[PDB]
């Protein structure tokens, strides 16, 4: 088991980059245009592979030029797109960003097009013996969960050492979603949640959340300019400070660039204090940059 | 393929992506929020007046500046859904093709606007110097910038000084923006368009006040034309006499001027074609898009 898989979305992000947010109602003229290829598991996807890790994007995608645009990017950057779950009704979802050049505030105006999720059916026939690790990114939890528990089954028929890693990320405050807290060995919970459930700090929201997960996992939870925090088995609460550059310009897909470089780093054998050190830097130098591009 | 002499009606300007989103409330900055719709549509002025043109009957071309990728692709693909010729754009190895982001508030109606960026180069008058002119009765210029179009509105006449008068092009010009720069093009033209928002900036109450105001800054001959929300239309020629059309309450601007054109292209008399142009501009406002 060679790959890293993420399940999630995928989505046509068209930005627009701006010198200062647009008061209601007025009109102001932006600095320059572009296309990315966005939605979470779709972002973690470019990252895993500008940093080397061979890796495979699973999502809905309805046949197109949208796609057509979105898989020609999957694969200049390599990135396996044979377990795409193809459509036919709805569109491919796309957004407007305004990003904020002064701050890299990014605002984004989601178009959902009622593309089916991809389902526990769809996963069922998918080759788990080519991946090493899988993240999931919380969508359609009922049916997650299926996903989940097949590839546990899936592990208890393996030698330790060959075993599926499995992570999970929790990013909306929705009740569905709590079921997944959960699963997998390693569970992302964003700050965003962690407020919405009363928590004023990652320490605090780490120890109220580390009761509803699976004995022997991994609680992660990033926190913006303050670093991000973890905590596992022993009870030991992990910190690192935030990597921030001299200059913020686009903070767009920052948590996914997180995500993706803890996993990174914990798929190659390195400790929890050491994945998340490294999740805060990669973050902290794509927020000074334009895109993905120079991370690397 | 083969277009017959002095048979199409052209227009220059801009083109531009407009994405529309429909959301329940304005949006913080820094959150992500659904919205209730989303659409893409093809906007700028010479581009629907094109669309316009279509509709009504006539052949037509569009001259604008694009470049290559996926917008122009789209841009290109919607021109042809409205049978528009398109060969005459001027495609670029340097910029961006115009996109711009439209927020509108369901709940109270408001429009913010983050308007596109400037790095496409315009259309030049040696760009322009390229074109066989043979192909068109009439040629209509959005006024964007001015020192270029002059030489553009200079080879036409030129042009037209050896020629019979029923092979002779008509020439129309328009002013929607208050940009000192373009005011020059007033003497150009045997037909300009005057928009209500630049008549107000120079400091007229009415069209009928723009009219007299203004006329003295047009060719001998030309015809100048404002159009006034409700209130219709005006139109002012060489006799001096002020012509006018009420409104028809169901980019009405565009489907306006272009509905003029057409009319007056036509062979239509002035009176007739301000009628008509309020006719149509009547029926496109109760109207989503201009099907
Ligand atoms: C610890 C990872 C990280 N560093 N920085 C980081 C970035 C800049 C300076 C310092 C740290 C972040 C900023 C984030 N975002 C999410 C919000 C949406 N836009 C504004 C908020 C920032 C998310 C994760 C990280």
């Amino acid at each position: 088991g060679s790959q890293i898989l993420c399940v999630g979305l995928v989505v046509l992000d068209v930005i627009s980059l701006v010198d200062k947010y647009p008061k209601e109602d007025s009109e102001i003229r932006c600095l320059s245009q572009r296309w990315q290829r966005g939605g979470n598991a779709s972002n973690s996807c470019t990252v895993l592979s500008l940093l080397g890790a061979p890796c495979a994007f699973m999502g809905s995608m309805a046949p197109g030029h949208v796609a057509d645009f979105l898989v020609a990017d999957f694969r200049r950057r390599g990135v396996d797109v044979s377990q795409v779950a193809w459509q036919s009704k709805g569109d491919t979802p796309s957004s407007c960003c305004i990003i904020n050049n002064s701050n890299g505030n990014r605002t984004i105006v989601l178009h959902d097009t009622s593309l089916p999720d991809v389902s526990a059916t769809d996963f069922e026939k998918v080759d788990l013996t080519q991946f090493k690790w899988i993240h999931i990114e919380g969508r359609n939890a009922s049916e997650q969960v299926k996903m989940l528990q097949r590839i546990d089954a899936h592990n208890t028929r393996q030698p330790p050492e060959q075993k599926i890693r499995v992570s999970v990320e929790v990013e909306k405050p929705r009740e569905e979603l709590f079921q997944l807290f959960g699963y997998g060995d390693v569970v992302f919970v964003s700050k965003d949640v962690a407020k919405h459930l009363g928590f004023q700090s990652a320490e605090e929201a780490l120890r109220g959340l580390y009761g509803r997960v699976r004995k022997g996992a991994v609680l992660v939870c990033a926190w913006a300019e303050e670093g991000a925090d973890a905590l596992g088995p022993d009870g030991k609460l992990l910190h690192s400070d935030a990597f921030p550059p001299p200059r913020v310009v686009d903070t767009l897909g920052a948590g996914d660039t997180f995500n993706a470089s803890v996993i990174f780093s914990l798929s190659q054998g390195r400790s929890v204090q050491e994945a998340l050190r490294f999740g805060c830097q990669v973050a902290g130098k794509k927020c000074g940059l334009q895109g993905f591009d120079g991370i690397v």
